[PDB]
């Protein structure tokens, strides 16, 4: 039974309107009291002159028991057995349960007027560039007539036909005594085409569906999260989005425009096939302030590449190796691990990216300049001292799950270590806020058509101890100091740290496609201040011969870092807020240890 489609409105963290989900569509809602008498008079004359009087028993099958006007509203909602008898009965029902105003209002809002226009208000703006108050009788007569058969009466294609339909409607208005002999006579002398908007046939078809395009990615996230609540996970998504709801979000309008403008206008693309995905969260709460799904992201046409999973490369070294060591065995940042030029785990050889050994290194130096081999050792040591599920458990509390056994490969970000920027941002935000985890969430509250304010909530619990969060925070500031993996892309004001990734190809792929030895496939920077967390991924829609669609060399692998720095430079607070130091730690970088747990296996050396 009927409803009055109004489209869903989205408000930002400040309750300012931002995006209405109307599409480009040519439709403007109008209340019944706001349509001029003469235009209502036109439609009744034309379609059912005794609309208000009529009841069922004033007599295809069913024809005479609803009014033709009601029946038009129902046909529409059905455009396969006996689908006209059904319309006839469904229409008797509507008249039993709604007023004639309710039905009239719906009719003036949904019936089609050709060329993509639904409802009378949009009709008058499109054809004559007029508000309803301004239409002359000829203009009204034609609009009353148009929708019986609208492609065949459209003035653009069929001028003669429109002229004769106008005349009929004027005739009927006169016949049903809704206009004087003197208006009828004046109305005939009017040229219908006088105010007809001058238009070419491409303009007739060009609807701009992609206005306010900087929000396209945000909107896509919201549609996915909207329906996860109790209230809605029974329902037709398309239906919900056309029933007056007001969604209030954690979007920051300005930060979202910055993000997407840089995604589109930046100079860090090698070619048309390079893709990107970015998510920015509020470190302290976990709220989605901005998201971007890629270059020129449109909603259903493109895959939102910030909610899709990707190989992670060295991005998880804090979570599956070094973090758990600090949490459980209580190692200092000073802690020494012996590096090798080759290391065997299970049944396989591993090497550092550069193929060299760097001596005995601190986990400080080994995290911040991202070494493979010592990371494997740290992991192995964890399994030997905290249990074989100790890495799994730690990742689990940070939203990073695995179905099978976490092997050496997934520690270096291969195999089943595929996660989304949004997932990784949430994990890193837990370092950035003293160690609590918040599932990424856009929605605060929804307000239904009629006030009933439905409430939202997010998975939120303790991830790590306070000392683990501080220690990792300060370790990962090093990634921006000389010889760090993001050396040169920091902001001079701001207390950020960061973990980069570089993901690779399998052996077969290098030879099949003749990739050079230094050709990478996925590249990330994960960064965070105490105010924002920002995770960026770039890869390529597909592999190409000789290296076209790879990040060949150090500086092609840096691309993500340029987006990060451009964006944080512009959105970060300048107060100089620092990470919150707890009383469970003592000393300072590179030599922070856990209070009352002196580490006995440490080194003094700096790698460069």
């Amino acid at each position: 039974k009927l409803q009055d489609p109004i489209p869903a409105k989205i408000y930002d963290k400040n309750g300012e309107l931002v995006k209405t989900l109307d599409n480009g569509q040519r439709h403007e809602h109008v209340n019944l009291k706001d349509v001029p008498k003469s235009m209502k008079d036109a439609v009744l004359a034309t379609e059912d002159n005794r609309f208000y009087e009529h009841g069922a028993l004033d007599y295809g099958f069913g024809s005479e028991g609803a009014s033709t006007l009601t029946q038009q509203v129902v046909k529409d909602a059905f455009l396969s057995i006996g689908r006209k008898a059904q319309e006839a009965y469904l229409s008797y029902r509507l008249e039993q349960e709604y007023s004639k105003d309710d039905i009239f209002q719906v009719y003036l809002n949904k019936i089609y007027y050709s060329d993509g226009v639904t409802g009378i208000k949009a009709a008058a703006k499109y054809y004559f560039n007029k508000d309803l108050k301004d239409l002359n009788l000829a203009e009204e007569a034609y609009l009353a007539g148009l929708p019986q058969v609208p492609n065949n009466y459209n003035i653009y294609d069929h001028p003669k036909a429109a002229e004769d339909r106008k005349n009929t409607v004027l005739y009927l208005m006169h016949y049903h005594k809704r206009i004087t002999d003197k208006q009828w006579e004046d109305a005939k002398k009017i040229d219908l085409k006088a105010n007809l908007v001058n238009r070419t046939p491409e303009e007739r078809q060009n609807i701009d569906t992609n206005q306010d395009s900087e929000y396209n990615s945000y909107v896509n996230f919201v549609k996915s999260e909207l329906m996860n609540n109790k209230a809605f996970k029974d329902e037709n998504l398309g239906n919900v989005l056309q029933s007056g709801i007001k969604i209030y979000t954690n979007m920051d309008k300005d930060v979202q425009k910055t993000l997407q403008n840089d995604v589109d206008n930046g100079s860090f693309y090698k070619n048309k096939d390079q893709q990107v995905g970015a998510t920015i969260l509020d470190s302290k709460t976990g709220g989605l302030v901005a998201i971007s799904g890629g270059r020129d992201f449109k909603d259903v046409v493109n895959r939102n590449q910030a909610t899709d999973p990707h190989p992670t490369g060295s991005s998880l070294k804090p979570f599956l190796a070094y973090g758990p060591a600090i949490e459980n065995m209580k190692w200092a940042t000073n802690h020494a691990i012996q590096d090798e030029s080759s290391y065997q785990v299970d049944g396989s050889t591993f090497r550092n990216y550069d193929t060299k050994s760097h001596g005995t290194v601190s986990i400080y130096d080994a995290l911040r300049q991202s070494f493979n081999i010592p990371a494997l050792k740290a992991w192995q040591s964890v399994k030997q001292n905290a249990g074989n599920d100790a890495p799994k458990k730690f990742a689990a509390k940070l939203g990073l799950n695995y179905e099978g056994d976490i092997g050496p490969s997934e520690v270096l970000g291969g195999s089943a270590s595929e996660f989304s920027p949004t997932q990784l941002a949430s994990a890193f935000a837990a370092i950035a806020n003293g160690g609590t985890y918040n599932n990424a969430h856009s929605i605060q509250k929804v307000v239904t058509r009629d006030g009933e304010t439905i409430e939202y909530d997010h998975t939120s619990h303790k991830a790590m101890s306070d000392y683990t969060a501080y220690m990792l925070a300060e370790m990962l500031k090093g990634t921006f100091k000389p010889y760090g993996s993001a050396y040169g892309h920091g902001v001079s004001g701001v207390n950020m740290g960061a973990k980069t990734g570089t993901g690779t190809y399998g052996a077969e792929t290098y030879s099949q496609y003749n990739l050079p030895d230094n050709a990478a496939k996925d590249v990330w920077i994960n960064g965070f201040t105490p105010q924002y967390t920002m995770s960026v991924w770039m890869g390529f829609s597909k592999v190409k011969q000789y290296g076209e669609n790879s990040f060949v060399g150090h500086s092609q692998q840096e691309y993500p870092q340029f987006l990060y720095e451009n964006v944080m430079s512009k959105i970060s607070s300048r107060d100089g807020e620092d990470f919150k130091r707890p009383s469970s730690v003592s000393g300072s970088i590179p030599s922070i240890n856990v209070s009352g747990s002196q580490d006995n296996n440490t080194t003094n050396r700096s790698t460069h």
